[PDB]
Parts: C-alpha cells; structure tokens; sequence
C-alpha cells in the first residue's frame, strides 16, 4: 500500500505544516502537524477542556463506530518549545491521503497548554519520530508510521515541503518526479529516537565550504534551523545590522536586508538554503526588525534541522531494519 498528502503552511511564514488526516467511522478529517521530531498522535477532542479549544476541529470519540476506549491509558508530552498536552487514549482507524491503519492509537486531549489554543490552524499532531518516545502509559503505543510499515510498498515515508506553498508527504513509496539529481543517504542513530544524523558541514552564501561533523535531528515539526552557535555567528556576520537580542530571543536583522544563502552538506552532496527561506518577517507588528531563520542551537542540547532546513530538499525517512536519511535538491 500507499499513501500521499499534501500538506499546507498554517500562515504566510511558514510557522508550521498542516495535512489532513481521517479519524474514525464516519471518517472525521482533523488537520494534524506531522511532526518527524516526536511520537505521539494526539488530538482536540470532545474531551478537551472548553475554555482551551479556540477554533479547532474536534475528534468526537463518541460518534465514531470503530472507536474504542483504550482502558487505562493516559498521555502526557512537553516539547522543546515549552508546549504541553496531556489526556486519555481510543484505538480507532486512521487514514492519510489513502494508507489507512486501523487500530491506531489517537490520544484524546483533556488539557491543552495556551500555544495549541492560540493556534486555530492546527487540530493535533501526527508523530513520525521512533515509537520508544511514546508518551502513553502503562503500555507505549506505537506511531502511524510503525503501525503502516509492514503493509507499505516500501517501508519509507517522504517530506517535501514547499516554501510559502503547498507540499507532499508520501507513504511507502519514493517519487521519483519530486527531486533533481540523486537522493544521497546517510546514517541514522535511533539511540535518542530522533531521526538523528551527522551533516558533513556548512557554506554562507557563495563563501567556501567548512567541513566540519554537525550532529542534529531531521524535525518536520520545529520551524527553523538550530545550529552551534559558532556557525550561526558566521551565518549573520554576513548580514549587515544583525545581532542576538536577548530581548527578542535570537538574531534579528533588518528587514531591508538581503539574506545570503545557507548550504549543509549530507555526505559530499550540498542542500542550499535560499536566503529568502531565512526571513520569518517582522518581530512585532509593523516593525523594521526581522527575526532569523537560523538560529543558536546552545543550551536546546541539540541541533534542530527543522523546517527552513528540510523545506530546501526532498526528504526519505528510511524506516528499514537500519534506518537512513535521504536529502535530494529539489
């Protein structure tokens, strides 16, 4: 089997990327953020606190016939930007652009933290990280992916993001349209169950290649690239006007500047970042100061390839017995 989604930026900066998933019977279509960086499938929901549910669309466990209640199973997550959910568990079929799973754990929001709330656009989240970071207790639960695997042409799922645009995710199968030029691999460490990796180094813009071991983390579900502080320092010595606000909470730049472009390597092929993909726009309304797209990655504890990084490529996410990662220009 397969399946294909698109999936949409939430607003005109790229934020985050919503897809449309179908939970249930009848089905009920949430649009969940596909998140390569954890593991839990959780939605609003009919069960989620009322003064926490502002917009979103919700999962109605109660009207759905294949739903059931998942006896004594309980979910609770905190993500790298402060965010939180918790709540109770069903097992209920769930499809994605036409891959269908049944069984699958989808986690059922009680308590939502005021980051989902204020965000109308996203209905819930869609784990795609390894299943040993599933939150659900006593019995961990296992990711979409995982539970599709054995069914799929091909164990293997794809992000391509678009830049202020729509893309694709892709189940089981490589589209071979979607990329120019060959897929590189590389390795993956599964031992923190991120879809970690080692990039082979870094460019600014049309200046020299510094090879140079970046391990970090391919996240569909963090907007921007979080990289050592000594190649982002590098990175905006080449924008004139830019500093670190400790104010703001990263680098700025003035928004009449033309960013220079960022490349990292993936083994001894080279993505480029376009300067363009860097600007996430004034830091308050109406203001001349604009907020970087690279930004410090010290004191996360990790490097972050998120979005700005992955929208400039065709991504697989190798799912077999040893799992890879490939980056192809696109």
């Amino acid at each position: 089997s397969t399946g294909s989604a698109t999936t949409t930026p939430i607003d005109s900066l790229d934020d985050a990327y919503i897809t449309p998933v179908q939970i249930g019977t009848p089905a009920q279509t949430l649009n969940l953020d596909f998140d390569t960086g954890s593991s839990d499938l959780w939605v609003f929901s009919s069960e989620t606190t009322a003064s926490e549910v502002d917009g979103q669309t919700i999962y109605t466990p109660s009207k759905s016939t294949t739903a059931k209640l998942l006896s004594g199973a309980t979910w609770s997550i905190s993500y790298g930007d402060g965010s939180s959910s918790s709540g109770d568990v069903y097992t209920d079929t769930v499809s994605v652009g036409g891959l269908t799973v049944t069984g699958q754990a989808v986690e059922s929001a009680k308590k939502v933290s005021s980051s989902f709330t204020e965000d109308s656009t996203i209905d819930g989240l869609l784990g795609l990280a390894f299943s040993t970071l599933n939150t659900v207790s006593p019995t961990q639960q296992k990711t979409f992916f995982d539970n599709a695997k054995a069914s799929l042409d091909s164990p293997v799922f794809t992000a391509d993001l678009g830049y202020h645009a729509p893309g694709t995710y892709n189940f089981g199968f490589i589209d071979t349209t979607a990329y120019t030029g060959s897929i590189t691999y590389t390795a993956v460490s599964t031992k923190q169950g991120f879809w970690e990796w080692t990039s082979t180094g870094y460019a600014v813009g049309s200046g020299t290649f510094k090879s140079t071991s970046i391990d970090g983390i391919a996240d569909t579900g963090t907007t921007l690239l979080y990289l050592p502080a000594t190649v982002v320092s590098a990175y905006w010595a080449q924008v004139s006007g830019a500093k670190s606000s400790s104010s703001v909470g990263g680098y700025v730049f003035p928004c009449s500047a033309t960013l220079p472009s960022f490349t990292f390597g993936v083994g001894s092929a080279r993505i480029v970042i376009p300067g363009d993909y860097i600007d996430f726009g004034p830091i308050s309304t109406g203001s001349s100061s604009c907020f970087g797209g690279i930004q410090s990655s010290a004191g996360i504890g990790i490097n972050i390839f998120g979005d700005v990084a992955l929208k400039a490529a065709f991504v697989v996410f190798n799912g077999a017995t040893t799992p890879t990662l490939g980056f192809a220009s696109k």
